[PDB]
C-alpha cells in the first residue's frame, strides 16, 4: 500500500535526488537549490535503491530497479540515463 | 519485517538509522560512544535518508512515504522541520 | 513480489556494494572497476540497509539486516563481516 523511495545527495547545496517506486514505475523529483522538479529518470520497477559519487564537479548515479528478481542498473554520468552492467543470479 | 534506511558521516563515524514500524518512523543513533535513540518519531511505512555536511554541520533529510504520499524532514541543527519536497 | 535492495559506493574508481533480500537471505554484488563478482557477504533478512565510510582509504561498511522487528548489524572494517553493537 505505500510507495518506496531512495535518496542520494551531493555538494553542499546541496543537490538531492529521491526516486519512488509507485505501482510498478520509478520516477525521481530533483533539488539543485530553488524548488524541486521531475527528473528525467522513468523506468520501470517495484523496488529502487540508489548511490552516487563525484568526480570532481561531476555527478554520478546509480540507480537500482528491481522487479521480480530482475535488478537493473541505471547509469547516470552528465549526460543521460544508461543501462549498466550489474548482473545478479538472484 | 521492518524497514530501515541508514546514513553516516565524518570518519568517528556519526550513523543514523531510521526504522519503519507499524506506521511509526524512529531513529537510533550513534556518535562513536553507543546507540540511543533520537529525536526523530514521524509517521511512515517506508523510509529513505539522504545527509551532507557543510563544513561540520550535518544536514539530514528523511523521506517518510505512507500510500502515495511522502513527507520530507529536515534536521538543520535544531530539531526536525517539514521540507518542501513534493511529488505526484 | 519483488527483491529489495541496497547500495553503497566509495572512492573514484568507485567501488560498488549492492545487497540484496531475496526471500530472507541477503547476497551481495561487488563492482571494484572490472566487472561485477559475488562477495562474500550472506546473512539472513527480509530488509537490508546500508552505509559507509573512508577512514583513509580504508572502507567501512554497515549493513542493517531486518526479520520481524529484530535488525542486526553487519561491520565490515576490512576483513570480514562481524556482528554490530546497534540494538533497537
Ligand atoms: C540534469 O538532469 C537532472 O539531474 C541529473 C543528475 C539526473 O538526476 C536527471 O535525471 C535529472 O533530470
Ligand atoms: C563503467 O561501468 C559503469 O559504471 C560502473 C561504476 C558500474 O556501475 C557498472 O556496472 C556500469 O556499467
Ligand atoms: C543531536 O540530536 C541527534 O542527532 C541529530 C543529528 C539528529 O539525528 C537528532 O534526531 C538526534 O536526536
Ligand atoms: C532549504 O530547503 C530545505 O532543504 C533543501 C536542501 C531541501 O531538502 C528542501 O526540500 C528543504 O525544504
Ligand atoms: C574484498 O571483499 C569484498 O569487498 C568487501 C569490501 C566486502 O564488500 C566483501 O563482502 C567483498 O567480498
Ligand atoms: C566499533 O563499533 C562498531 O562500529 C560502530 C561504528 C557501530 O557500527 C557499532 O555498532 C559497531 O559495533
Amino acid at each position: 500500500s505505500s510507495v518506496q523511495t531512495a535518496a542520494t545527495s551531493w555538494g553542499t547545496v546541496p543537490s538531492i535526488r529521491v526516486y519512488t517506486a509507485n505501482n510498478g514505475k520509478i520516477t525521481e523529483r530533483c533539488w539543485d537549490g530553488k524548488g524541486w522538479y521531475t527528473g528525467a529518470f522513468n523506468e520501470p520497477g517495484d523496488n529502487v535503491s540508489v548511490t552516487s559519487w563525484l568526480v570532481g564537479s561531476a555527478i554520478h548515479i546509480r540507480v537500482y530497479a528491481s522487479t521480480g528478481t530482475t535488478t537493473t542498473e541505471w547509469c547516470w554520468d552528465g549526460n543521460g540515463w544508461t543501462k549498466g552492467a550489474y548482473t545478479s543470479t538472484n
